[PDB]
């Protein structure tokens, strides 16, 4: 197991535009297309990520290359964010990567923004971390997706996505 895999577990993988778990267009292994409801508005956001004039259809291969894009993206927002990156650096490579399955999920900002968790999670107060961070629209939308990744930070271990 690792990040990719964790991933590719949590988002899934459609070739087509759809809408995500917000009602936001997507396509691939969970790449946000727009928050604008213009379905046009998407497509051309897709072309442009892209670079082609697409049907709304993608190939795998362009699918796991925006995937990987994404999975760039989050850990350099991780690493410029005064935030995140001294609660990372304090990390374990498993729980290393289920911060950066948040940042995927709700962006730089929006984890930042978990200010007394990333607290608990640097001071390694494992249980009460994982008691934090379900207080959240994060965990109430998304419970089973959330309980893995707060399993993750709970564990150090990838129980939570063995045996799926
Ligand atoms: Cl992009
Ligand atoms: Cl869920
Ligand atoms: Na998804």
């Amino acid at each position: 197991m690792n990040i990719f895999e964790m991933l590719r577990i949590d988002e899934g993988l459609r070739l087509k535009i759809y809408k995500d778990t917000e009602g936001y267009y997507t396509i691939g292994i969970g790449h946000l297309l727009t928050k604008s409801p213009s379905l046009n508005a998407a497509k051309s956001e897709l072309d442009k990520a892209i670079g082609r004039n697409t049907n709304g259809v993608i190939t795998k291969d362009e699918a796991e290359k925006l995937f990987n894009q994404d999975v760039d993206a989050a850990v350099r927002g991780i690493l410029r964010n005064a935030k995140l990156k001294p609660v990372y650096d304090s990390l374990d490579a498993v729980r290393r990567a289920a911060l950066i399955n948040m940042v995927f999920q709700m962006g730089e900002t929006g984890v930042a923004g978990f200010t007394n968790s990333l607290r608990m999670l640097q001071q390694k107060r494992w249980d009460e971390a994982a008691v934090n961070l379900a207080k959240s629209r994060w965990y109430n939308q998304t419970p089973n997706r959330a309980k893995r990744v707060i399993t993750t930070f709970r564990t150090g271990t990838w129980d939570a996505y063995k045996n799926l």
